[PDB]
């Protein structure tokens, strides 16, 4: 499912995201638009071997199952292929545990990169919250 981002804010605001670990409702707003453009179904290749899943781009390193990449962990206990779905609970639940991790949102390069230091309020204005 391809999310407008009013839509968007709206789920992540009612899956408990704005203000999680201090982290601001547009800062996921921005970091969901620049790893995936909305879409649950993205899926992108790391140089490293994994693969990142869904809205919030969730990396099989660490976090879920997808049964090809080596050495690495099941943090979140799902299978990728769960972080594709129309409904964005297991991205959130999974995101929730890695924001938690020690490095905030510096998890998410693109976040890093992008939206970090950057006015995110933006990626919520007009939105009826
Ligand atoms: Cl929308
Ligand atoms: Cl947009
Ligand atoms: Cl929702
Ligand atoms: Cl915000
Ligand atoms: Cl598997
Ligand atoms: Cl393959
Ligand atoms: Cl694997
Ligand atoms: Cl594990
Ligand atoms: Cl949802
Ligand atoms: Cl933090
Ligand atoms: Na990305
Ligand atoms: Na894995």
């Amino acid at each position: 499912k391809v999310f407008g981002r009013c839509e968007l804010a709206a789920a992540m605001k009612r899956h408990g995201l704005d203000n999680y670990r201090g982290y601001s409702l547009g800062n996921w707003v921005c970091a969901a638009k620049f790893e995936s453009n909305f879409n649950t179904q993205a899926t992108n290749r790391n140089t490293d071997g994994s693969t990142d899943y869904g809205i919030l781009q969730i990396n099989s390193r660490w976090w879920c199952n997808d049964g090809r990449t080596p050495g690495s962990r099941n943090l979140c206990n799902i299978p990728c292929s769960a972080l594709l779905s129309s409904d964005i609970t297991a991205s959130v639940n999974c995101a929730k545990k890695i924001v938690s991790d020690g490095n905030g949102m510096n998890a998410w390069v693109a976040w890093r990169n992008r939206c970090k230091g950057t006015d995110v309020q933006a990626w919520i204005r007009g939105c009826r919250l």
